[PDB]
């Protein structure tokens, strides 16, 4: 019973500072890598950072480098996300997930491997990798959704994972390290890659599949990419 319980919602004015906590359970806290993301009111989702839970090591883009502070408490697991000076534009939903294994033989920090969500913390202050932005199809057909990168991220690493979101849900897992599938997952979904550019297979379309799918992927000196999203429509 994996479960990540986050911090409640909370609404700050321009200028101020803000703690998200997110306290995991059903697991070694100090054995998996822990992920900050969040999503903007009708945008797409944004990676804020990774961290390290046994060592501390935390690294963050280029853009939060130094509004965001993430740090962990071992002796009670759990994680705590600070941001500084807010604006309108930090008006987001923000999660934390579980991300690769702390291993001793390899990095699975960047590994866009986000099995396990929170619930989300809503906060009110008051492009990337190219996906095309709707795809249609109708019951029973097949369709498939691009997703265009360049070299040094999607043209050379295995490492890309889909997701799918319904209106007002959690993201969820569907494809990791461009073509496996997690448990639970419908055989429907397969994945490929050619070149610079991803792809998601769904084969037998139904309506369980309308959504909005977006694609993850390594993206150089330790950091991850999210796309711009595609939204399925069936006919």
């Amino acid at each position: 019973q994996v479960q990540l319980v986050q911090s409640g919602a909370e609404m700050k004015k321009p200028g101020a500072s803000v703690r998200v906590s997110c306290k995991a359970s059903g697991y070694t806290f100090t054995d998996y890598y822990i992920h900050w993301v969040r999503q903007a009111p009708g945008q797409g989702p944004e990676w804020m950072g990774w961290i390290n839970p046994s060592t501390g090591r935390t690294n963050s883009p280029q853009k939060f480098q130094g509004r965001v502070t993430m740090t962990r408490d071992t002796s009670i697991s759990t994680a705590y996300m600070d941001l500084n000076r807010l604006t309108s534009d930090d008006t987001a939903m923000y999660y934390c997930t579980t991300g690769g294994w702390i291993g001793l033989y390899s990095d699975t920090s960047g590994y866009p491997n986000f099995d396990y969500w929170g619930q989300g913390t809503l906060v009110t202050v008051s492009s990337a990798l190219t996906q095309p932005a709707s795809v249609s199809g109708s019951p029973g057909q097949s369709i498939t959704i691009s997703c265009t990168g360049t070299n040094y991220d999607v043209g050379s690493y295995n490492l890309v994972s889909w997701y799918q979101q319904h209106p007002g849900k959690v993201p969820k897992y569907i494809i990791y390290e461009v073509n496996k599938r997690p448990s639970g997952v419908s055989n429907r979904f397969s994945g490929s890659k050619s070149g610079n550019t991803a792809s998601l297979t769904i084969s037998g379309l139904q309506a369980e599949d309308e959504a909005t799918y977006y694609c993850c992927s390594y993206a150089g000196s330790s950091i991850i990419f999210f796309g711009g999203g595609t939204k399925l429509t069936v006919h």
